[PDB]
């Protein structure tokens, strides 16, 4: 008898339900930003399907002597059944002799079930130790507390809403056992927040980590330069950056790299910091397609707030990004703010004798588009009806299927930051302007030109669409961004593009 959710199948609550049941379902969504009521019906030892490729069972060989790892799971107000299932998943699917301590770091959670109730439950489980923080300090400082209580040669981090799968630990530990400067992440699969269903995929469609120039992590598929390094797609692949929070690193190597920046605030790109340090200071970062961990992805985080990631992102750039720091500052309007004292980190970098950031981009992440190489980058200004209207929209996968609009120019960047590429893209990060006969849209650059292809006609100042033959323009209300027949005499069809350089063409 496996129960609800056995083998990763979804769980759906009745269509019509009593009121007390409704209150509890909503109670669960309010507290956790997933459906706790569903999670509570699912076994804490919920069985899962084997997501590993044929290659991972048959043709992959791992060294016989692997380093003992500690597992650090930070949490704050995590749900009972969810936290337990993460811990029970490590114990049940990891070879006993490879787990030293399962360290649960508390970070000043206040819900009763994580206090004494957790202590009594894991009393029977000797490898589980509970460290309690004295005040809410956030993820970054908590992982550092866990690394201080850990004595095993290797650290492995997991969120409190994860599920390890069959064979998850050996392929990660194998990479470190070959070479200790190697940081590794499992493939991070999706557990539905609504049904807790488990979703895994072919090692063909594996994504490797990069970043947008707002210093946010972002996924991209494995570059061909990398795929050509491998006889099979299930071998470990280089990844210029980690998503963060699920990874394994050598404990002393973690220490040597300065762990996380002590001066970061909660809103941190510590994941980006650790990634750059690993590459630039004698290590490598790998995604191991043979290792799958499920994670409960949430649409929002229900945490107290204490723009705002700006401090952590500027320290990351002031220390680690050399001349390329300027490209982050453009996106935030050069309002760098006050990132605090950062001297300790500059000394740390010099003592380790790390490579330059250009080296990182040139050798590890050369696929990344550098805004300085574009024909123009900055705001896109329309000269019509006052000349104080700018191309303005948000990017991302939620703001796909939105029409791109217009808004008054604030020289602050962000939503009015764009690059005109040599390949005729008007873009922000991996998003491209696109026109297929209804509205102008921002979605994902496919690199095929066509409807994502534009021409800036220097003498006329028009933005010309190759396939529709139309010209880009703004309406009289200045609220909408439309396509119309090209007329040289129309001011609503004129644009000036910041940093236009003819020679980048
Ligand atoms: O102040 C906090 C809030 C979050 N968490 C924990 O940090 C882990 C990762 O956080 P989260 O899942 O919210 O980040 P995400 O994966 O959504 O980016 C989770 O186990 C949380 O319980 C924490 O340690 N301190
Ligand atoms: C070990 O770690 C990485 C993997 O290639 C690399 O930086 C380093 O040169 C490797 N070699 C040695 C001798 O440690
Ligand atoms: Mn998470």
């Amino acid at each position: 008898g496996g129960g609800p959710g056995e083998l990763g199948k979804p769980v759906r609550l009745p269509k019509e339900m009593s009121d007390e049941m409704k209150k509890a379902v909503d109670d669960g969504w309010t507290k956790n930003a997933f459906n706790q009521y569903v999670s509570d019906l699912i076994s804490v030892h919920r069985t899962l399907p084997d997501p590993r490729d044929a290659w991972c069972k048959d043709e992959a060989r791992y060294l016989t002597n692997l380093p003992k790892t500690d597992v650090i799971i930070c949490f704050h107000n995590e749900a009972w059944t969810v936290l337990l299932r993460t811990v029970h998943s490590v114990l049940d699917r990891s070879p006993e002799h490879l787990i030293g301590k399962i360290i649960l770091v508390d970070d000043y959670s206040d819900m009763p079930h994580l206090k004494r109730q957790l202590e009594d439950y894991f009393a029977a489980y000797p490898k589980v130790q509970i460290i309690r923080g004295q005040k809410r300090e956030g993820l970054i400082r908590a992982r550092i507390l866990g690394a201080n209580h850990a004595k095993s040669p290797v650290l492995t981090y997991l969120d409190s809403h994860c599920e390890c799968t069959e064979g998850w630990l050996e392929p990660l530990l194998d990479r470190i056992a070959r070479n200790s400067t190697t940081v590794v992440c499992p493939v991070i699969d999706v557990i539905s927040d609504e049904t807790l269903e488990y979703h895994y995929r072919d090692s063909g469609g594996v994504n490797v980590g990069g970043f947008d120039w707002n210093l946010q992590f972002s996924w991209h598929p494995v570059p061909e330069r990398e795929r050509k390094r491998h006889n099979s797609t299930a071998e470990p692949v280089y990844s210029p950056t980690m998503a963060g929070g699920l990874f394994s690193i050598d404990r002393e190597f973690f220490d040597r790299l300065g762990t996380y920046d002590s001066g970061f605030d909660i809103w941190g790109g510590e994941n980006l910091e650790l990634s750059f340090k690993t590459w630039m200071c004698g290590g490598t970062l790998e995604i191991v397609p043979c290792s799958h961990v499920g994670h409960i992805f949430r649409k929002r985080s229900p945490y107290k707030w204490r723009n705002v990631l700006k401090k952590n992102s500027v320290r990351l750039a002031e220390v680690w990004m050399d001349e390329y720091s300027q490209y982050y500052y453009h996106r935030i309007g050069n309002d760098k703010g006050d990132w605090g004292d950062v001297s300790d980190r500059r000394k740390l970098r010099n003592d380790l004798k790390c490579k330059s950031f250009k080296w990182y981009l040139d050798n590890i992440y050369p696929e990344l588009f550098i805004p300085g190489d574009s024909v123009a980058h900055g705001e896109i200004r329309n000269l019509g009806y006052g000349g104080r209207t700018c191309l303005d929209a948000p990017a991302g996968k939620k703001h796909q299927k939105k029409a791109v609009g217009t808004y008054p120019c604030h020289r602050q960047g962000g939503n009015q930051y764009w690059m005109l590429s040599k390949a005729g893209e008007i873009r922000r990060d991996d998003s491209c302007l696109d026109y297929a006969g209804k509205d102008v849209t921002l979605f994902g650059c496919h690199g095929g030109k066509g409807n994502q292809f534009w021409t800036y006609r220097e003498n006329t100042k028009q933005l010309h669409h190759g396939t529709s033959g139309k010209c880009l323009a703004i309406s009289e209300s200045k609220d909408k961004l439309l396509m119309e027949e090209c007329s040289a005499s129309l001011s609503r069809q004129q644009w000036t593009l910041e940093n236009y350089d003819s020679s980048k063409l």
